[PDB]
């Protein structure tokens, strides 16, 4: 039993790929075998994705599992809906509901709502990168007419890199004519960094600031520089290392070679990382289920041009779907379930808050319990 | 003299269909003729406009007229920057520098943010939709920084037309909250 799905990993997903590749082994029977075909392309090119798309659907694969960006996103989402191929991937959900689109990532406007109420906070400045889609920047934007808030919404994304610090100057220029002190990140782990930088370089981080991680990898990023400082942070972790589950990979991957797995000799592992071996879990129960529901979809590596006219969707790829979909097990980021569209449901968010000693859970966040401290 | 040119025209462009008719009779000349591929498509979908741009490309055309949705919009400066293909649009300005494409509509942002500082206006609400894109969205509420303004943003996009009206009276509820008497709509026609 030879399953062929495709792999679309944009250029520098070492980690990610690397979570993939343990994920294949980790989840490896008898009863069948996943032949992954890789891609290494730009995922922000739009065109790219649809030749590394079109290519994999030539090539006869029964799914898909990649990344896309703000820009290709619409790309994935339009052929694997004509198509009925299904898209599986740990990137941003998708901002309404796309068929054929499985969601490793949960939706942490939710979260991020429900924190600032916890705070009671009433003016706050938001620092947003257009990366991951203004759906969260909108969120905040929406409840500000309700919560009545005074946001301070800046675009920290198109800051040219080349002389990018005449531009913090002005930036915290503005937040200071309103003596803004709490700011909330939403950023990816690498634009986080270079503002926390740029905040202990300004001495913006010491007691009377307070600063939100509006993202699910608090701990990926390091926080021992603003640890000291003596202004409050705080984040989302969806990756718990306290479960007996979690800890058991972690033993493994932190002795993994270096050489082989490139950027996988850590205690840790990043959101987007721990998603990606999660994803191969799902994959695995999904064929499997098909297996088990004697249910034949197999073809072979001639589904043709994907730019066939009339395109013809391949009545195999709805039950792949129903497959994936009905999915339901344990993984890294707690307990996976889906809905008849795609995105994850009753998951689980832990609230973080970093201390002295170190970050420290005071919470978490259920789609149905909002927020609930732990005491 | 005969220039084959692809027209990519999304369903429900009448007007601008009949428009791009009369331009062809009232510019056309005896040294070249002008041969339009009309396409009618459902411009949202990314993969429809991929079709119907490959197959005005097969059919070996010089330049393409159409146009794209907030969603199509990559798709269409992505090809023509690869292919080399001229694309002339009058819908929305790219957010960048894309290549290959023409633009009919010059950008409002600018006489936007002009006008809101002739009426001297400090606190306003921004009742916007994400159909072309939040290019100004990000210029008013950028401006509303150095300007220092208090820009009520609403999404007034998302909102199902199939009982949009206790989302309308919850709407001007929260705009009533800071009495808010200055709006500015960048929506459609």
């Amino acid at each position: 039993n030879s399953i062929q799905i495709g792999g679309l990993f944009p250029r520098g997903a070492d980690q990610e790929y690397s979570a993939f590749r343990v994920g294949m082994v980790q989840f490896s029977t008898s009863e069948f075998r996943l032949t992954p075909h890789i891609d290494n392309l730009e995922v922000a090119n739009s065109f790219a994705v649809t030749n590394a798309f079109c290519s994999q659907f030539s090539r006869g694969v029964y799914a898909i599992f990649g990344f896309y960006d703000k820009k290709s996103v619409n790309t994935i989402t339009s052929f694997c809906g004509t198509l009925h191929v299904s898209f599986i991937t740990p990137s941003f959900p998708t901002d309404g509901t796309h068929p054929f689109v499985i969601q490793m990532r949960p939706d942490l406007k939710g979260a991020l709502l429900s924190l600032i109420e916890y705070y009671q906070w009433d003016k706050f400045a938001y620092l947003y990168d257009s990366d991951r889609g203004l759906s969260t920047l909108q969120a905040v934007l929406d409840s500000a007419a309700e919560k009545k808030w005074q946001v301070t919404a800046i675009n920290v994304g198109n800051i040219n890199n080349d002389k990018k610090d005449e531009t913090y100057r002005s930036l915290f220029q503005d937040l200071e004519l309103k003596k803004e002190r709490r700011v909330i990140l939403d950023c990816e782990r690498d634009k986080v960094n270079d503002i926390v930088d740029q905040v202990i370089t300004i001495g913006k981080h010491v007691k009377g600031y307070h600063y939100i991680i509006a993202n699910l990898g608090f701990t990926d990023g390091d926080l021992l520089k603003i640890q000291f400082g003596g202004a409050e942070v705080s984040g989302f972790q969806i990756v718990d290392y306290d479960d007996s589950l979690v800890s058991k990979f972690i033993e493994r991957w932190s002795t993994l070679e270096e050489k082989e797995y490139p950027g996988a000799h850590t205690a840790t592992i990043k959101y987007t990382s721990a998603l990606t071996y999660d994803a191969v879990q799902v994959m695995t129960e999904a064929f499997r289920n098909l297996r088990k529901q004697r249910i034949e979809i197999s073809r072979r590596g001639n589904a043709g041009d994907c730019l066939a006219n009339p395109a013809v969707p391949w009545g195999q790829g709805v039950e792949i779907e129903r497959a994936l979909k009905q999915v339901q097990v344990e993984g890294l980021s707690g307990n996976i379930k889906f809905d008849q569209n795609g995105k994850r449901i009753n998951y689980t968010i832990n609230i973080m808050e970093l201390k002295t000693n170190g970050p420290r859970k005071i919470g978490y966040w259920s789609e149905v319990d909002k927020m609930v401290l732990t005491e």
